[PDB]
């Protein structure tokens, strides 16, 4: 009955998505299946955060327009995506006409509402090329050390950290050229007028604790005035009445999430949800699932804009730690920094769905890929506790007694356990205690193997005049692994699939209240194989 919006950060159309980037879509994911199996209306949805000076210089070595460029990272994106199964409502982009106006239309209620000031600032410039320089386009020698070569503010050698002014015979990283100080009007947003409502927002209760603890030191330190302005050449949306200036990429990518939800609805005709779902009156929820390394972006930026420009804000913001693996940050020279589109060149994406699931919890803390108990726990809990439920029990039941399960469960009180248990599980999957509900799962799942080995029916199967036991037994079973994929839906679409299909019947978070009794079951091939090792040290060489 209630209404979510819920999206997850904007990837930069200027690298491929990656095992990281996949822990936050796939969390984001589950929890909006689930959401989806209890009935509300929701509405998923994501862009490509596409501006900026890194996207420009890059469309520019290509030989191509950055449109060209982003439209082909799209592309790439939406497939890595939808190999993984994340269920976008509607995947859009920070460079469109909805995004424009949105961002037009805010930053004109910010500057009429007083949050907007004007500055001049001094900066790098590049006046061969004739453009500003970010941080990282400067390179030099190392003031401290005098190591050649150190980009931006830090030097790779040494560890010292100093503003690229202090790079002695600095070069634009674009042209060669000796960048000089120039000076330039900038626009600012006041964050500092939104921080009493912020600081309120922060001890409401709502945001995880870490993240509140973290919003904190920031206020500590004082926020400041944030520079919302770019000068051309830029590749992004121009600013309005001011020529040659631009939005900042970080001001219009979170606009962009608004930006895809008025085209989600522009496209379908919905001339009122727009406004239902943005509007300061809205009754519905808005979510972000984020990454601990842009909170500042949308815990203090993000709602100080919206409050500006009259709009809603966030309902709460779900953030996530770091994926790691084999315990540490990916690693090129090991292979360890893995494609999504590699990823799924040697395993499914359910195997990964699931990892991620089952280590996942309501905390910031990383996610740790150890390869080798991905294929451990892969095999243990799907093959051989979950599926292990179908698989032992479906062959019997297919060749003795012509698909057909029994008229009664064989041991109701034993399904009772199984279904009473929903209101714990799905209070699991609400709150994102991911690894809570996966182990009651399994529990579970444990339960109904140890009942099978109870009924032994490798020992019935083979003796005379207990065809009605067999089929008692094989049925209860099968009934024991409706509810267990029914409870894991929202984690393995496609293992989902098969098993409906083999079922003969869509599995609903309701419809365990009923088992399937004199029901036809369908053949099947196999449900899940396991992996190996083999197939991890492909994965890590395919990808140095
Ligand atoms: C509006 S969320 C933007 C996130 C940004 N593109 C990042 O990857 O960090
Ligand atoms: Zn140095």
């Amino acid at each position: 009955a209630k209404k979510i919006l819920v999206t997850c950060a904007s990837p930069y159309a200027n690298g491929s998505i990656h095992l990281g980037h996949m822990l936050e879509h796939i969390q984001a994911d589950v929890w909006v299946r689930y959401q989806r199996m209890r009935g509300h209306e929701v509405n998923f949805i994501c862009a490509d955060d596409a501006h900026g000076t890194p996207i420009m210089l890059k469309a520019q070595q290509l030989g191509i327009t950055p449109e060209q460029m982003i439209g082909e990272m799209s592309q790439e994106h939406q497939t890595d995506f939808a190999g993984f199964n994340i269920s976008y409502d509607n995947y859009h982009s920070t460079h469109s006409e909805e995004n424009r106006q949105l961002s037009e239309l805010i930053y004109s209620r910010l500057k009429e509402n007083g949050f907007i000031k004007n500055r001049t600032i001094s900066q790098l410039y590049d006046p061969e090329k004739g453009m500003f320089l970010p941080d990282r386009f400067v390179k030099g020698t190392c003031p401290k050390c005098k190591s050649p070569d150190q980009y931006g503010d830090n030097c790779e050698v040494c560890g010292a950290t100093y503003s690229p002014t202090e790079l002695i015979e600095p070069k634009s990283v674009v042209s060669g050229a000796t960048p000089v100080m120039r000076d330039s009007e900038h626009f600012f947003f006041d964050l500092p007028s939104f921080s009493e409502m912020l600081q309120a927002w922060t001890r409401s209760g709502a945001l995880q604790e870490q993240v509140a603890n973290k919003m904190q030191e920031w206020f500590e330190s004082g926020l400041q005035q944030w520079d919302i302005s770019r000068d051309a050449p830029y590749f992004g949306f121009e600013i309005p009445n001011a020529p040659g200036k631009y939005f900042y990429v970080w001001l219009d990518a979170p606009i962009g999430l608004m930006g895809s939800f008025k085209n989600l609805c522009d496209k379908r005709g919905d001339s009122v949800s727009f406004d239902e779902y943005w509007k300061k009156d809205s009754t519905a929820e808005l979510y972000h699932f984020i990454g601990k390394d842009i909170v500042y972006f949308l815990s203090l930026f993000w709602p100080a804009m919206l409050e500006g420009s009259n709009f809603r804000k966030p309902s709460n913001l779900f953030v996530h730690g770091y994926v790691t693996v084999n315990g540490a940050k990916m690693s090129k020279s090991r292979g360890t920094f893995i494609k999504a589109s590699t990823w799924l060149n040697h395993f499914d994406a359910d195997s990964l769905r699931y990892y991620y699931t089952a280590k996942l919890s309501s905390r910031i803390d990383d996610i740790d890929l150890n390869l080798e108990d991905f294929v451990q726990r892969v095999n243990a809990d799907i093959v051989n506790k979950v599926v292990n439920l179908a698989s032992r029990n479906a062959g019997f039941i297919n060749k003795r007694f012509d698909g057909v399960l029994a008229s009664e469960l064989a041991d109701p009180q034993l399904y009772k356990t199984f279904t009473d248990a929903a209101e714990v599980i799905g209070e699991a999957w609400e709150s994102r205690e991911f690894g809570k509900a996966v182990r009651e799962i399994m529990a579970l799942a444990d339960l109904a193997n140890r009942y099978v080995d109870e009924q032994a029916p490798w020992v019935v199967a083979k003796q005379e005049g207990r065809d009605a036991d067999l089929q008692a037994i094989c049925s209860m079973g099968i009934n024991l692994f409706r509810v267990l994929m029914t409870y894991l839906k929202p984690v393995l679409p496609k293992l989902t699939e098969r098993a409906e299909a083999f079922l003969n019947t869509e599995l609903t978070w309701d419809g365990i209240q009923q088992p399937l009794l004199g029901h036809k079951v369908n053949p099947f091939k196999a449900l899940y194989n396991r992996i190996d090792m083999r197939q991890v040290e492909a994965l890590v060489e395919a990808s140095k």
